[PDB]
């Protein structure tokens, strides 16, 4: 068994990959989005981090995969007069990929066709007439902006979200489900995923984020503690 | 910190305390109730099982309360032209605690008015006019067979059900979760619980079942594997 | 797997099987042996504590061994003008074992031929003739006050002592080790045990400890904090 | 606490940072030295191996230390008619730390007095006039070649070792372990070390190793599988 385990209550830079306007504050929060300046979120903002050491998920050689778990606590505040937008993702990413397209892809997909060998489980605030269902939910994204699944997500403005994720390589089952604490209100998915099918045997792990590309539509994208585990074998 | 964790998956009598119909199977199930010829379920069956050592929940001395987390498989199987009842519960009890009445209140209840100091997150497959919701549901029991809150449970009939429930010292948030890999349907409930005001700083911690009063509602309850795991300060 | 695992950081008699002088003080400490009223180790004293519940360590009909690890703090102090005996052990004996001879027996064994199916690690503190070395030592005994291996201790009077001791399914090694963090000062031993010879499938876990048995050879045989942790299968 | 865990039980060079003649078999073990025409130690080599994540030892805003835990298997092999040279270490090193001098030097050191920042427990296999003990050894160094502390360690040539290397954060106490479970041999050294004194906040963590620069003293620097558990505040 090749097992992996962390756990962050608070962030630091030097044991992580930040893309573009990513970054962690003096108070170890990783904000994933920028500010105009002026303490306001920026608009069209895209920040991806990741952990700075791949994962490895599945080996071709033995043909086995990994069972993986991770929890998080996220905070997304908008602005007086203003709505949510794009989304918060957590995501399992190729090694050395790149940052993608803005707002609705949040920076995770194109739009385009190219195989993105990306997995994630999104916290849309947005809607997207072309592929997302009418109201603000979670989805669970298998190389597409369009989730294979989602769940109405009752959206609660500044308040702390705590997230679980968990993937078990027998079932193939992923299973995403948000709280909290304060609103005593829950919200879970899951679905059949097959890992070994659209990811590579080495990833790497964290989360990718965006704000509207339009003046109303912006929100802040921070990840407060962060923990995850694997086991392959 | 005070820890405990334990992990079975494959049952023996040895370090486990069973109470009335409850018992072990040859291949390491634990059956909550009984059967009788052909192998069907009794009828007015209550079986209960512990893990033989007491777990501290928490301290009166320190002020402190243990968050824990429990995960368990289960299997209830109706027999061909019969209704499920009565339903399984995960609870922690006082030590001693000896069975209460049968049906509807799963072995863990009176009706009458007695402190149980019980608390238990009851998987409830029938309708009891007096305090139960119109469908079959997960619920939050603390010291009544009324649930202080409950959610739609979709019950799936011989289908393993994955139940993940978990207990946060700082927010007093017990969350409880069931998903069926087979249908990948998913359902969750949370609600805050004092253990402090409800419970003795020492409980015995498992399960609780029974079977319908009535001929035509039985059903198995068995529990295929569990693990559970306490902090205390 | 069948795991199982708890760390006491302090003591508290609920999940303990106490028998004898063994007792847990008010400040949550395991004493082995008694005191006298003026503050002294009783003589003749004879003490063994263990945790509530069975664990199973190995199956007859998989035919695997588990493989364990268990960390404790003890202290022994000796009483001015007045020597250590008899010493401390960690024991692995069966479920219901009831208490053996006195002093230099360690409460574990008896120096008749009864098979006590008992493997232990001790500390001894006396020099016994019959079957000791000439210095205090570490021993690993399996179903005889004669270790099958030792290794010189250089006992330090009232410094707390540091404890690891791991078993090796595997390789069937056991491996004790002792530290003083005042003395900066380590001891280690290492020997091949099958426990599958000499125990039975299912054993309770703890301690055992005694006093001399004549007036100027005494000592307190305290425990302040344990863990055990064992994998099967 | 900000903790990380990882346990491998098969290398690959994708999470690793290969220096100099370090190199992962396919196989999957982490050899830190070269070879020849033939299976034959290069003389002169040099090689190291470190996570590719850096690892937080201690932070300067709260002052607090972490405990870590480390466990390794090595393999030390001799050509037949030659003798071993240098020696293997396990060592916390400035995150951008470059090798240093071969030989009696490990990697690890220069003999000059810059101040490397380096931690390292070493299983030194020759013999240097200058600084070393009479008898291979385990040493525990703190930034110079010169063993702050050694103890006797009686080498076997090809055969597996088992090394466990612990720090506590309240004790300030490093104590390093080794047994050769096919010998049942054992040794174990202990000392003090304020990690604080002389280590950055953040390192990289890994081996080093080296053959001696003269044709008839080399060995292979294997290490089989390797976990590594740090835990802060
Ligand atoms: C990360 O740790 C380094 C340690 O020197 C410190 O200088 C830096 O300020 C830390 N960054 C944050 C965001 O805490
Ligand atoms: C439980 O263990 C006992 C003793 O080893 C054995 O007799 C019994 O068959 C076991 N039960 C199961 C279900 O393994
Ligand atoms: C252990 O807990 C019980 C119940 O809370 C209490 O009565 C007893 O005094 C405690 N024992 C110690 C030694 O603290
Ligand atoms: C390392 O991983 C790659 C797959 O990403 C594989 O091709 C290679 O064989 C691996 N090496 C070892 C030693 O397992
Ligand atoms: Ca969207
Ligand atoms: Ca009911
Ligand atoms: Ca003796
Ligand atoms: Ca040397
Ligand atoms: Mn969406
Ligand atoms: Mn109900
Ligand atoms: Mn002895
Ligand atoms: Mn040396």
């Amino acid at each position: 068994s090749n097992d992996i385990y962390f756990n962050f209550q608070r962030f630091n830079e030097t044991n992580l990959i930040l893309q573009r306007d990513a970054s962690v504050s003096s108070s170890g929060q990783l904000r994933l989005t920028n500010l105009n300046g002026n303490g306001e979120p920026r608009v069209g903002s895209l920040g991806r981090a990741f952990y700075s050491a791949p994962i490895q998920i599945w080996d071709n050689t033995t043909g086995t995969v990994a069972s993986f778990a991770t929890s998080f606590t996220f905070n997304i505040q908008v602005p007086n007069n203003a709505g949510p937008a794009d989304g918060l993702a957590f995501a399992l990413v190729p090694v050395g990929s790149q940052p993608k397209d803005k707002g609705g892809f949040l920076g995770l997909f194109d739009g385009s066709n190219s195989n993105f060998h990306t997995v994630a489980v999104e916290f849309d605030t947005l809607y997207n007439k072309d592929w997302d269902p009418t109201e603000r939910h979670i989805g669970i994204d298998v190389n597409s902006i369009r989730s294979i699944k989602t769940t109405r997500w009752d959206f609660v403005n500044g308040e702390n979200a705590e997230v679980l994720i968990t993937y078990d390589s027998s079932t193939n089952l992923l299973v995403a489900s948000l709280v909290y604490p304060s609103q005593k209100t829950s919200f879970i998915v899951s679905d059949t995923v097959d890992l070994k099918s659209v990811l590579p045997e080495w990833v790497s792990v964290g989360f990718s984020a965006t704000t509207g590309i339009n003046k109303g539509n912006v929100e802040t994208n921070d990840v407060l503690s962060w923990s995850f585990a694997s086991k392959l074998s």
